[PDB]
């Protein structure tokens, strides 16, 4: 076999959208199917866990509502909020 990046998309979860990582994962005491219809869990094909919701949302402080495009001119603002810069790279 060659270097195949093809990810396991085949399965019962061949739905038309990908759910959001259960921020609690397997630690959520909700086992009702609805909990899984919008959140993916550790074992789901739709699970990724690379989202802030699933790994961490805080880092250290609240996030700047304007992102890195925040034009709010204040050093204290930059101190209180996270100006989350994104890779947006094609590697
Ligand atoms: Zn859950
Ligand atoms: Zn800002």
């Amino acid at each position: 076999g060659s270097k195949a990046t093809d990810s396991v998309l085949q399965g019962s979860e061949g739905n038309k959208v990908k759910r959001t990582s259960c921020m609690y994962g397997a630690n959520c005491y909700r086992k009702n199917p609805v909990h899984f219809q919008h959140f993916s869990h550790p074992g789901d094909s739709d699970y990724g866990g690379v989202q802030i919701v699933g790994q961490d949302e805080t880092d250290d402080r609240p996030e700047c509502p304007y992102g890195p495009s925040c034009y709010r001119k204040n050093p204290q603002h930059k101190i209180e909020y996270r100006h989350n810069t994104l890779p947006v790279r094609n590697v």
